[PDB]
């Protein structure tokens, strides 16, 4: 592989990462209180769980994976239409909601073995959808339906979380969930998987992420890495750094990475829901007391975003400046 993609020695993945047998798989068609309790335990102990029988149509999940794979099968001349000034966009502010192809890495500067299609999904209007990919022909109609359904499921999970925390229902149904970035991640086969990463270890900076996958490669840090079993009809729920802060660390954030494969490609669909850049983030005042003092001072999501996207010296470098007590 090009030296551009060689990860620092300490960040390279070992070849035999064990299956995470303790990753919670939560059936959302259990009794209401059982679902609340199981989600609450998973958020407190792990910060990563899968949801099944989640009410999002399996046919739509399959049709969305199909059109996402079809997009990444498009020729160069079509993909160039999503490369501003002839190259992929960077994950930096301002993060625009129009569709672009993105490159990502860390500055021992190296690049992730990954192509990402990203666009906003909320609110859905003619202007936003007109800024989505023109090809494949069915991308817009399928992904419009998918984005509405994934948001519906995310808001159900956030209200289960509200009941678990003792927050009012709809606590996150506001500016805290206003941004919905859909990241379609393409991992082509890699000649040297021992030296590269599809995605370096990270928290998602946002509130909550739902991830759809068909093939292995996703791993979680529990200094022990575990493999997250692909269930094609499930969503992986990753709690973000923003929810870790708002819950005053009552909930864990998911630290995860993606490893490369020498033989086959992989497509994942990540729906990243979180605050508008104008938001002020702080521990929920409703949960604070002399026994539970705030561990973070209030901060600008925009200010956090700039640090989160640039400083990868530590997983929580984004929130380090705002730590108190
Ligand atoms: C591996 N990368 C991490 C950083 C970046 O994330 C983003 O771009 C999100 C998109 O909501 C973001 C969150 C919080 C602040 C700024 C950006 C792109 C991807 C994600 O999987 C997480
Ligand atoms: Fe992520
Ligand atoms: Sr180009
Ligand atoms: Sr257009």
């Amino acid at each position: 592989v090009s030296e551009s993609f060689v990860a620092p020695l300490e960040k390279r993945a070992e070849n035999d990462v064990p299956l995470g047998n303790d990753v919670p798989i939560i059936d959302l068609q259990q009794d209401h209180l059982v679902v609340v309790q199981q989600i609450t335990k998973a958020c407190q102990d792990f910060g990563l769980f899968q949801v099944i029988n989640h009410g999002l149509p399996e046919k739509l999940m399959a049709e969305t994976m199909d059109v996402c794979k079809e997009f990444f099968a498009l020729p160069a001349e079509e993909k160039e239409k999503l490369q501003p000034k002839g190259e992929p966009a960077k994950f930096e502010l301002p993060l625009e909601q129009k569709a672009k192809l993105y490159v990502e890495g860390e500055q021992e500067a190296f690049l992730y073995w990954k192509d990402t299609l990203a666009h906003g999904c909320h609110p859905l209007d003619e202007e936003l959808v007109n800024s989505w990919p023109e090809k494949p022909a069915t991308y817009r109609e399928v992904v419009a339906k998918y984005s509405v359904e994934v948001r519906k499921l995310t808001m159900r999970i956030l209200d289960y979380i509200c009941e678990g925390l003792g927050l009012k229902l709809g606590y996150f149904d506001n500016e805290l969930s206003q941004i919905q970035m859909m990241l379609t991640n393409y991992y082509p086969p890699c000649p040297d998987p021992s030296s590269t990463l599809g995605s370096g270890g990270h928290y998602d900076g946002n509130l909550i992420t739902l991830l759809q996958q068909n093939l292995p490669g996703l791993q979680q840090l529990i200094a022990k890495w575990i493999a997250v079993e692909p269930i094609p009809t499930a969503f992986v729920v990753n709690l973000g750094l923003t929810l870790k802060v708002i819950t005053n660390e009552k909930f864990e954030g998911s630290i995860h990475r993606v490893v490369t494969n020498p033989t086959r490609d992989r497509v994942s669909i990540a729906t990243l829901i979180g605050p508008d850049y104008s938001c002020t983030i702080e521990p929920a005042k409703e949960l604070l007391s002399q026994d539970n003092p705030p561990l973070y001072k209030p901060y600008s999501y925009a200010e956090f975003g700039e640090i989160y996207l640039s400083d990868k010296s530590d997983y929580d470098a984004g929130v380090k400046p705002y730590k108190i007590n």
